[PDB]
């Protein structure tokens, strides 16, 4: 009835594959612990953001499309670079960090008292910085001017752009909360379904925002450019309140108790 | 011969990624119960839709293609807002309310008894509710005409259109069928199988009927443009021919114990 | 040391998504398997290659390319209908025929003896009956001249083609031996990798050959266009080669006993 | 408490999906296992650089780009290639060699001791080998001259050429210390990381420098096309710079014990 495990397989099915978040309970606010935190943040941060500016930058040097139109190819690419980008960082950092890698992801888990404040803001701080560092580099990495700054485009307005952006980060957020946060036989498999959420609000918005998505992708390029739209206010409260969206739909959601037929 | 499972790693194992109706069973019919399926199904339908309907208004603002000829590159962002679009909504929702997020989907879940017909009623109404809403969204946060509901295009008649959404939907049903409703050591991979489909489905359709494949999905666009052409029954009827196609394959290999070779 | 399954949650641990051909023992030559096996290919080859004609058809109406020059987007979008549409048709009949929809695979099967001769001969038969099925409904329903036979391109010669659709065939039938044939934890995924493959293979054979890398989907089309070239055979002893090929390499590991430092 | 597994289905429980190199203990210097090692890393580099050679042969036959611009459909085309030639080369080959495929990939595994110095050099042979054998194939299977050596372009200079091919490098050597090296619940799965990790550093590489990543890749062109540029050197300095950040980065993290919060 039973199923031999050999023991040198063992550690393939004793050592789960969960967000680091999960097991952040007692002793974790040691120097050694925060520091792990930071350097997953760091290093997952800086090749995802790095990884994607790159993409963007080659991207937008594909010929000008007439009558301001969209290039669906152009696009796609750009969508690839970060989402799947973001799919290869939060599985690099998952046991590291959690592989939140964004701002408003950790904004999220710390309303859903997932991450703790203090170690959050430690966090999007160490994300913050590895931003300004993935633009820097990809600046000096690339010829040309820095294209991979967010702007709006498409005849998007201001408010139309901060509503794409809220959204966009709500699915994102939503997606951690349910297959990351959520324990449950898919949790191992979060970071693939949170870089299709990526992928997906970058086809919505890219073309009319640029895609913040996230306030450390969308600081570093301006830092870098030395430019900062007056609208990059949008770049900010979009995600805070995508967050905070998502936040409310899985505390229904628990509240409800929604795994359970009879609680 | 066994390896050890620590306490806190527990829930990865006993905590089942499967479809919230596979465990609809006494206790179901509470005001909670109903409730929380139908905002599963509203916060799934509508974040699925929204996102692909923002998709579909960039990829059709490329310059046209001459002689009615077809566009690969836009064809490709379209199906991926759809298909990447339903795979990230069930993955959310699959716990919730099993992901159904068309009216189709519903149906043949009925049919199978999966779903039994007052939910699926609720449950589709749910989702015509949120085509609305994402519709409705969908328009007001882009610029320009509405460029994301169906109509028929590249050539194809009326009843080549009610075929091709059939077949398309079929191929989504059958999906579902086999990966969440029969149990088994991949029931918790099927939303990633069910967004493919969904991809697939769109690069038969789009160029040809714009890929209705969901009531929900066809009636939402036509009440916010305020526009419904005279051939909008195909976008109903081959959906259910393609929800009854799959419910009859599925049922051939229920009665004949497909899965056993010796019953 | 332990955590529980809940009664309720077993069949997804007992039930193993695996090849149905894995559990092809005593008792499968009743006219009921051979049924049913028949059935899961039919309906499966019908669906993969009927999507992916469509999607070809759609794909081969973009404007042409000067100077025999390739289509990128093009290719990426045929490369999908094949690759997803072979991902969807194994992973809906897996546990009905094991999903082989191609008379090559078959073939490398029957050689490994994982499907025996009569079996394996009712099997191929099946898929080229639904190949023609496939291409005859695919036709019906889409406007315009077939444009989904294979034919020789790019300025290859036939036995450049021949050694493509060889060494494309042997890639797929690799992946179906490694990942389905061999027994082990990664059997339940084999859907997916097999559809990579085939996805690969299109993006190396569609440019110069129209990608067979299958009997059945070359012959259905060529029997509904009434059109077949000189240089068909290609389509029967390339795939039939690689077959060969890829068996052979099995057979290598399989003497070595690969998987097993110390045997 | 317990889910029965049937005494048939063992296999797929028992059997677990890991790299070779995971358990290569006393007995693994043997001839045999020697040349089981070398039979997997010579047909896993054999079909992957084969498959993405002819893709990228394809793909630049696609009409020239004005003005030096990028082609995202062409740049997407080569990375699939490349991305998901190496995805399907390590799923078949993982339990022969471990599916390295990469003198890059082997250098930062003997770095951090999974594979030792002699089998490492062995293995790093036969992949030159093999990619010297799949450039020769994809030229004589291919018409037109070779299209699918690296060179620098987009205005790179050879030292932003190095930094990108040793970034790039870099991230796809730290998913497989992450995934394939450390043993958990997802090391079935680091295939599929690994290549998506290879499909992002090419849409980082190819623009500016044709995306080597791999000495092997690089070198068995060369050979082909009889062409060497001067800047060659960044095609072996760049992944070997790459290798050993990756490797710092995980041994870092191996010193600090991060996957345990209290050890
Ligand atoms: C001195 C007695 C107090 C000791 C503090 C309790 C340590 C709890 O520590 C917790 O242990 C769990 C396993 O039990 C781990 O999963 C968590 O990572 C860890 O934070
Ligand atoms: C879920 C509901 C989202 C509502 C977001 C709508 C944002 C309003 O968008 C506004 O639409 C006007 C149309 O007259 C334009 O003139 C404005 O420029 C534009 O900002
Ligand atoms: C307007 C739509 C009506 C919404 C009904 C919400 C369902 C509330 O249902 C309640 O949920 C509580 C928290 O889980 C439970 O403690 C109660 O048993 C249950 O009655
Ligand atoms: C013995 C008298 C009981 C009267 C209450 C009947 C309400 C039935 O409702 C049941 O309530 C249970 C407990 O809250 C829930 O777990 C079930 O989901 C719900 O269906
Ligand atoms: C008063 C005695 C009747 C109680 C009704 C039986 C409750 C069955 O309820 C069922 O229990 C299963 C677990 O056993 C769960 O998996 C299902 O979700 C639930 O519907
Ligand atoms: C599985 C079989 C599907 C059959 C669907 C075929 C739909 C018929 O399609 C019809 O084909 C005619 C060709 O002469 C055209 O003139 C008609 O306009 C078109 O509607
Ligand atoms: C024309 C093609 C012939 C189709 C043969 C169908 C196979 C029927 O096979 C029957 O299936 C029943 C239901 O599972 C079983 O109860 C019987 O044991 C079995 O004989
Ligand atoms: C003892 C006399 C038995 C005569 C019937 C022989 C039919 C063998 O046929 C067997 O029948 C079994 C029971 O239906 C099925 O489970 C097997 O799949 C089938 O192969
Ligand atoms: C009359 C005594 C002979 C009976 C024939 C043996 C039946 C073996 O039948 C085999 O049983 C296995 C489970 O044990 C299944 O996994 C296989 O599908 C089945 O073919
Ligand atoms: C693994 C080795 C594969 C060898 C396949 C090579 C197929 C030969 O290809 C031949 O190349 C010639 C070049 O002069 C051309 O003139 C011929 O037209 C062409 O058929
Ligand atoms: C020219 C390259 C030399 C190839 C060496 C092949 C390795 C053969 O190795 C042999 O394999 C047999 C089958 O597994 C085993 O029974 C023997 O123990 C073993 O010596
Ligand atoms: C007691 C004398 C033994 C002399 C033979 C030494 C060969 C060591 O070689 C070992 O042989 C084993 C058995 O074939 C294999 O399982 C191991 O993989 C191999 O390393
Ligand atoms: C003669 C006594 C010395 C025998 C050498 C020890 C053999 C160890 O050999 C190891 O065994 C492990 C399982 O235990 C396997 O996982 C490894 O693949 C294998 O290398
Ligand atoms: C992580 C930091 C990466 C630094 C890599 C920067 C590579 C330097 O790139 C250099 O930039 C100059 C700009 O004036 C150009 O003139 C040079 O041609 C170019 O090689
Ligand atoms: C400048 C930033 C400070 C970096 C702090 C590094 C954290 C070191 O932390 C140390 O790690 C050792 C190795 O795991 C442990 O043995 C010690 O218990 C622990 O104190
Ligand atoms: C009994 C006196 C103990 C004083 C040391 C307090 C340091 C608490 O720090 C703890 O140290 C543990 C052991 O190194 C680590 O496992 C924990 O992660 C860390 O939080
Ligand atoms: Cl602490
Ligand atoms: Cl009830
Ligand atoms: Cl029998
Ligand atoms: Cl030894
Ligand atoms: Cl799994």
């Amino acid at each position: 009835g039973q199923a031999e495990i050999k023991p040198e397989d063992a550690p393939y099915i004793t050592n789960a594959y969960k967000p680091a978040y999960a097991r952040w309970g007692f002793g974790s606010d040691s120097v050694r612990n925060h520091f792990i935190a930071m350097s997953g943040e760091f290093v997952g941060t800086f090749l995802f953001l790095w990884s994607a500016f790159v993409i963007a930058q080659i991207a937008n040097q594909a010929p000008e499309t007439p009558d301001g139109g969209s290039n669906p190819a152009q696009l796609i690419m750009i969508s690839f670079g970060f989402g799947f980008g973001v799919m290869v960082g939060v599985f690099i950092t998952y046991r590291v960090s959690g592989g939140n890698l964004n701002p408003a992801v950790t904004l999220a888990l710390v309303l859903a008292r997932a991450i703790p404040p203090f170690r959050g803001i430690l966090m999007a701080f160490t994300q913050i910085v590895a931003g300004m560092a993935a633009a820097g580099a990809a600046s000096a990495m690339t010829p040309g001017e820095i294209a991979f700054a967010n702007a709006l485009g498409g005849g998007a307005s201001r408010t139309r752009g901060l509503f794409l952006e809220a959204f966009g980060t709500a699915i994102l957020c939503l997606t951690v909360l349910m297959l990351a946060v959520e324990k449950h036989r898919a949790t191992w498999f979060a970071p693939f379904v949170i870089g299709i959420a990526l992928l997906i609000a970058h086809l919505i918005c890219i073309y009319y925002t640029g895609a913040g998505l996230n306030p450390a992708r969308s600081f570093g390029p301006a830092v870098a450019a030395r430019s900062f739209p007056n609208y990059h206010w949008i770049y900010w409260l979009g995600p805070i309140l995508g967050a905070f969206l998502a936040y409310s739909i899985w505390q229904m959601w628990k509240w409800l108790n929604y795994q359970t037929t009879n609680p």
